[PDB]
């Protein structure tokens, strides 16, 4: 019974989500509307984007100048969805009027501002879900800038595939959304070649994901290879460097047991967890990229159902993009990137140190390279084709959720060799079989994941530990948010256990359940009423009061000591009625500090006659 949120129109299609760290709310981006949603997912506000009457022979927009096209209702496809945190504000693009952008205040979804009186203010007409992203960079003291990467429909001299854009603090400033550097030969921006849509067909560039860590910011990308064939690459830009010089795209996927996965469905950064932080080397704050692969090279609209889970620490990222940085400076080999050089170009040699944090030069760039970026593969199926992935730290450990073709969310415990992660449980969260959608976000807490479908947003609960019902079932479940209370005799996390810091309040592994012990094990019902000797091991506090229930007969208070407990035996009126010749029984005690039965053992009755 996960809290829901419908689309209120069979069409008007759920695309991108994102939840605010310090508000919690929840922003959804979908066709025609973009909504502010409470944590439940209550509407609060809905603004309208679209449909609106238009055409893409349009250039530049209706909105702009006079068109004389024959105009169409047309929808309008969410694109992009970023909070802008330290201005306040929610970026949201759509696919009309070639790709404009709005800038809304977080609070009411007011419009602040629509850049669309220079060409670059036009992302991208492209109407597809899936293949733009963005990336906010400013600093403190920095105005501040916006990356962006976009499929650009074979409209290579309309829109940039790769650039960067001015994003000022200011709402009102005269240079929203131009271009970080415009010179008549030096750019912030990559353009598609025409001799690459030349030679293949439909040719283009999806953004799959994006983000920023330390000096860099890293993008994504599956694209045709050029002379199908798919290829998976990490783009990598230094955060400072507007003429683009520090270009690098290398490729990247994963392998287990001779299977390829070298197509890329999904991403999400976070950080290792201890396990892989020893498996990869680095420190426990370090980044790690964790991503979806499918299984080859082929079929990227039609992929098959093997999939992959796989992780890439931002440091072996980054080794490996120096390394091949210092290789290309010692006059090694050819830039490899095709695609955008539209030839064979020579390294070249240079008395160039290359660090951590170099930026590029004009020399050996673009530039590319034929040796991929291997990462640990976590997890394989060849049943449910893998959609989507998030992943956080819970007490040291690696939690990855990973969403299915057939709306199912799994759960995975991270950890390196041999053979980890390890699935520890599957969630149904859409009935109907749904595709999980790519963006998923955490509550302010981590308590939800919020999940999304193309008709539904749901929320779902990061952990459900009160399903196991014995502290073996609780501790044995391989969920490391799950713990034994132990007095409510309830599996919970540890914060939600009361008094879970006193001595033996809460077991964390199954060697702390407490067992029960009577002294003696049984009695004669000719021998009613004998006062019996309890031991309670590995037990917290017993001192607040102790209630003895010999099954459902009676109830009688037990008398204290450390975690001893003396009770009477029922009298003549409560003896059971055996069968056999023996009665079986439950002997359970409730703690009067919580009111809770929270052990038992077998006790037993007997007719010597
Ligand atoms: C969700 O939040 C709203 C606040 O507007 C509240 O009225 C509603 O009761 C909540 N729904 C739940 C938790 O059932
Ligand atoms: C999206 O844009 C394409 C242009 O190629 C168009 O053919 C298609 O009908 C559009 N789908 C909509 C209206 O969402
Ligand atoms: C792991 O890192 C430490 C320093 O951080 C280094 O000494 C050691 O060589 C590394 N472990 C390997 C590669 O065996
Ligand atoms: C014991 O009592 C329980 C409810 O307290 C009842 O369900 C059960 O039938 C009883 N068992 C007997 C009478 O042996």
């Amino acid at each position: 019974q996960y809290s829901t949120f419908h689309s209120e129109n069979r069409d008007w299609t759920f695309n991108h989500l994102t939840v605010h760290r310090r508000t919690g709310a929840v922003y959804v981006g979908a066709i025609n509307r973009v909504y502010k949603l409470t944590g439940n997912l209550t509407i609060q506000v809905a603004h309208k984007t679209g449909p609106e009457e238009d055409n893409k022979a349009c250039y530049p927009p209706l909105i702009v100048q006079p068109c004389s096209e024959v105009l169409t209702l047309t929808n309008n496809v969410n694109k992009l969805l970023i909070i802008d945190y330290s201005e306040n504000r929610l970026l949201a693009c759509g696919s009309l009027y070639q790709g404009v952008c709005k800038l809304l205040r977080l609070d009411d979804l007011f419009i602040l501002v629509e850049p669309s009186h220079k060409k670059e203010h036009y992302l991208s007409s492209v109407n597809k879900t899936g293949t733009m992203y963005g990336v906010i960079v400013r600093s403190e003291g920095e105005d501040g800038k916006l990356f962006i990467g976009t499929a650009v429909d074979g409209k290579q001299d309309y829109f940039p595939t790769l650039s960067s854009r001015k994003l000022p603090r200011d709402p009102e400033s005269s240079a929203m959304l131009d271009y970080e550097l415009h010179s008549d030969f030096v750019s912030s921006l990559i353009k598609i070649p025409s001799d690459t849509l030349a030679l293949v067909s439909h040719f283009d560039i999806f953004y799959i994901y994006g983000f920023a860590s330390g000096g860099f910011v890293y993008f994504l990308t599956v694209q045709p290879e050029t002379p199908l064939f798919y290829t998976s690459r990490i783009v990598r830009l230094c955060k400072d460097d507007p003429k683009f010089h520090s270009y690098v795209s290398l490729p990247f996927g994963c392998t287990r047991a001779g299977v390829e996965y070298r197509l890329l469905q999904a991403a999400y950064l976070a950080k290792p967890g201890e396990a892989l932080a020893q498996a990869f080397n680095i420190s426990s704050d370090e980044d790690v990229l964790f991503a979806i692969f499918s299984k080859g090279q082929k079929q990227y609209h039609h992929p098959p159902d093997d999939s992959a889970l796989c992780a890439f620490p931002i440091r072996a990222i980054n080794l490996q993009i120096k390394e091949r940085l210092q290789s290309c400076y010692h006059g090694e080999g050819n830039l490899e990137l095709n695609w955008l050089l539209g030839k064979d170009v020579q390294c070249t040699k240079a008395p160039v140190p290359i660090d951590d944090n170099f930026c590029g030069l004009d020399i050996n760039q673009p530039l590319g390279g034929s040796t991929p970026v291997e990462g640990l593969t976590l997890y394989t199926t060849s049943r449910d084709r893998l959609t989507s992935v998030a992943s956080y730290v819970y007490n040291g450990y690696s939690v990855v959720f990973v969403g299915t073709k057939s709306g199912k969310l799994k759960k995975i415990r991270a950890d390196g060799p041999p053979h980890g992660g390890v699935q520890y449980e599957m969630v149904s969260v859409f009935k109907d079989g749904s595709p999980i959608l790519r963006d998923m976000a955490f509550s302010i807490n981590q308590l939800y994941l919020y999940v999304m479908s193309e008709r539904q947003v749901t929320r779902v609960p990061v952990e459900s530990c009160e399903q196991y019902t014995t502290c073996g079932e609780c501790l044995s479940s391989g969920d490391p948010h799950c713990g034994w209370c132990a007095l409510h005799n309830m599996c919970s996390r540890r914060d939600k256990c009361q008094r879970a810091w006193e001595a033996n309040r809460f077991a964390a592994s199954i060697s702390q359940c407490m067992s029960l012990e009577v002294h003696p094990n049984s009695i004669s019902v000719s021998d009613h009423s004998r006062l019996l000797s309890l031991v309670v091991n590995d037990a917290p506090n017993l001192s607040e009061g102790i209630a003895c229930a010999f099954g459902n007969l009676t109830e009688v208070e037990g008398q204290v000591s450390g975690s001893q407990v003396i009770c009477i035996s029922p009298g003549p009126k409560d003896v059971p009625v055996i069968p056999q010749d023996w009665f079986g029984l439950e002997l359970q005690l409730r703690s009067k500090e919580t009111g809770k039965i929270f052990v038992s053992t077998e006790f037993k009755f007997y007719n010597c006659s």
